[PDB]
């Protein structure tokens, strides 16, 4: 038993991290086959980031201006191209540690593991969720750009996020591996408003199901509710509306616990309107919304990866 | 900025996990050089675990009775020995993925990363702390035994924990890699009382320092306190006493924030006696005690590993 914030094993991603240096700016790159992917603002100076002209800055750069180091061995760049907000540096050596990989663009509410790196070396791994406002609540310092978010399915690593910037709110914004930002953000040091965040309701319900599987059942009440009446209450507390698709995704958890989804919604409705009265659920005094139903079933059934 | 529960990169440990099968019982093993380490109750049946005679059970076992598989390749056992509560299976092939490693016995209050494995395949990675009562609050299912806890220092993996059992309280007990249990526990299915847990005070203070570094400063009050008067209040709320050694360990965090340790203790004293009044610190409504001062400085300074 037990339930913990669990991240994917990072071994397959660790073998792909390199250091990319262009002048003074050094950050991390993703070495897949004979291509190194990294944020394009590596070609920027501190004065350029206020309003950078990336194409103009890149034209003044040639292949030798990019210092790519994998561990202690330097990789030679033999070509560079810019795809949206990421640079693609073709190197003369293909990464022998390249795993089976995929480039995916995740949806809001989905989770992924972040491998925080500095100077091409991993610092730690943690689990994140794509917030409804297309930000993430990560842990990034100077030089962390190029760190990637990923999921592992069987033996295939699904790269879905690359870190680019931090907003003064404390949250972080980035792109997919094709260079397209998540949300209305741009890679420039200027005022950008992030929309108000919302609680991921289907993830809270999945977390409550995990609590039942682990023996934390005090919050279960004797009532049921309709999907419409639940969403009217959840909307009041800044919860996303629960769709029938979300009810279907919670199917596996509902059958394992014998608790209908609308019955669990009735318990969540009482938790929102009355609070916890100083009690905890799975060791938390707040409702957790960064566990997908797939995360819950994977941890509660022991799904492994190759 | 930002602060997350962060685990070490698991790549160096992933290359050491194998599947160990003895009859029906299958669990995980740690393949280091030409030795595979695994919990000794792999030689037990479900009826044996009530009161097992491990030496008698092992004498009836020969080398071929241990099926060790690394991925899809079977490793041949050429010798077996029992050291306390772990089996040491000598295999004819030395693990080419063996990293620089060390066997350490951690102290209560220290943290480490757990790589949860099933059938020798990693499922996820998360950060744990050795509770004062020598248990851990992990996430383990059937077949997780053999999963190891570890820290990474520079390039050396310090193995410190191997999972053995779960108590009905929901907590988990295990051994170091020499087979010696943490706490007064034995590897048998019988009633065993775990001592009452205690909040790790120096870790809470380190967590409050992390909050200040990340801009969460509302809890800082204008008062100071003595080390003795703080421990009298902390004892009332089941906090471990703060020693001068703990004050010295908090030195780096105190100098970075300019907040004396006894000043932060005065703020923690007010938090304990008055609560948070519905407010959060680093997104938590409860005080976190599973971050060491070393964990805080590593995440707040970006320490990497080879
Ligand atoms: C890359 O390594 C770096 C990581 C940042 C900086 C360090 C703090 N935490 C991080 O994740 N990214 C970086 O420097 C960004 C470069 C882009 C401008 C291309 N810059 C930022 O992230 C800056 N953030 C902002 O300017 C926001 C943008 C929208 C709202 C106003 C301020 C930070 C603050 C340096
Ligand atoms: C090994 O894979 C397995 C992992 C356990 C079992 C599954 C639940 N979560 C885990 O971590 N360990 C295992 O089966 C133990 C074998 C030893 C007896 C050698 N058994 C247990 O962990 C059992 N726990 C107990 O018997 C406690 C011991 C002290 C208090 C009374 C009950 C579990 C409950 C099967």
């Amino acid at each position: 038993s037990g339930f913990r914030k669990m991240a994917f094993p990072s071994g397959k991603v660790e073998g792909c991290m390199v250091q990319v240096t262009c002048g003074t700016t050094t950050l991390n790159g993703l070495w897949l086959d004979d291509v190194v992917y990294c944020p394009r603002h590596v070609i920027c100076t501190s004065e350029d980031m206020l309003n950078p002209n990336y194409e103009d800055l890149l034209i003044r750069k040639s292949n030798h201006n990019f210092l790519v180091q994998a561990g202690n061995v330097q990789l030679r760049v033999i070509g560079h191209s810019m795809q949206n907000c990421v640079l693609k540096l073709k190197v003369d050596t293909a990464n022998p540690k390249t795993p089976k990989y995929k480039f995916v663009r995740i949806q809001p509410g989905q989770t992924f593991s972040v491998l925080a790196c500095y100077n091409g070396s991993p610092s730690g791994v943690y689990q994140c969720a794509m917030r409804p406002n297309f930000t993430i609540k990560g842990s990034f310092l100077n030089g962390s750009c190029g760190s990637v978010g990923f999921n592992i399915d069987y033996d295939c690593v699904s790269f879905c996020y690359m870190h680019h910037m931090e907003l003064p709110t404390g949250v972080h914004a980035g792109t997919d591996l094709e260079g397209n930002f998540y949300g209305p953000f741009v890679d420039r040091q200027t005022a950008q408003a992030a929309g108000t965040d919302t609680t991921i309701t289907v993830n809270v319900l999945a977390w409550l199901y995990a609590a039942v599987i682990n023996g934390d059942r005090w919050f279960l009440n004797r009532f049921t509710t309709t999907l419409n009446d639940f969403n009217l209450v959840a909307m009041k507390y800044n919860y996303e509306p629960l769709t029938q698709d979300h009810v279907d995704i919670l199917g596996p958890l509902s059958a394992q616990t014998g608790i209908a989804v609308l019955d669990m919604c009735a318990s969540l409705k009482e938790l929102l309107q009355n609070g916890m009265n100083g009690r905890t659920i799975l060791g938390s005094a707040l409702l957790e919304d960064e566990f997908t139903p797939f995360d819950v079933v994977r941890q509660c059934s022991g799904v492994t990866f190759q």
